[PDB]
RNA sequence: UGAGCACUUUAUCACCGUGUCCCCAAUCUGGAUAUUUU
């Protein structure tokens, strides 16, 4: 890796991909979300932004190549703070609903979901010099994030093989997802490793995106 | 500052009461000597 930078945030939420009627969350963000956040923070606009019923139709032909890991310093708890969020009905969709048709989003119904009390992340990116330079220009050029790479090292994550039973692992995770018919991502489960030493090469994952 | 991203936990109201007591008090004890110049 070239260098890595640290950040923290008080509140966040990471929905499982089509969790269901009742939402849920995961202790750590997905790799795809982190990749998108880093791409946007550099000021790189999305490669494709066509419009229609849906979006996110992304070929890999023109897209930066890069390798990302993930880290974690302090465990955080979870809470549930919501009572309502409307939806789009399935069924008759009778009476007025069919009468209005104004970007409908009618039939408000109650539903709850989860939030994270606190969040802090440490990992950065292994990338060529030009990409890091333009990322710095996007951050500084024409909540809070800053590089403390060498000190302040904490635990990390890594894919797990059928041995060495881990503790408090993440149930599911996403690598590269497109909102269409596909095979989604291959590996789901991940395992945390606790040691104040540089993460192993297995922790680094070369992202296809 | 980008893609899953909505539209509210929403609107009202008394604890009624009433009601407190009488009795009382002790004692004893004291002291000694001492001034002179403008």
């Amino acid at each position: 890796v070239t260098r890595y930078l640290r950040l923290k945030a008080p509140f966040a939420a990471f929905r499982p991909f089509q969790s269901g009627s009742f939402r849920s969350t995961t202790p750590v963000p997905s790799f795809s979300a982190v990749y998108g956040l880093l791409l946007n923070l550099a000021g790189i606009e999305q490669r494709q932004e066509v419009e229609g019923k849906v979006t996110l139709i992304k070929p890999k032909a023109e897209l930066p190549k890069l390798a990302i890991a993930i880290g974690q310093v302090k465990p955080s708890s979870t809470s549930l703070i919501n009572q309502q969020l409307h939806n789009y009905p399935v069924g008759n969709s009778g009476k007025e609903f069919a009468s209005r048709t104004f970007g409908s989003k009618y039939w408000i119904a109650p539903v709850r979901r989860e939030v994270l009390v606190n969040l802090d992340l440490i990992i950065g990116l292994q990338s060529p010099v030009e990409f890091w330079q333009k990322l710095d220009q996007g951050l500084k050029g024409e909540d809070e994030i800053y590089p403390i790479e060498k000190p302040d090292l904490a635990s990390w994550y890594c894919p797990l093989e059928p041995d060495t039973r881990p503790n408090q692992g993440a149930c599911r995770l996403t690598l590269w997802i497109d909102r269409e018919n596909n095979t989604q991502t291959t590996i789901k489960v991940f395992s945390p490793s606790d040691f104040r030493l540089e993460p192993p090469a297995k922790a680094w994952q070369q992202l296809p995106g």
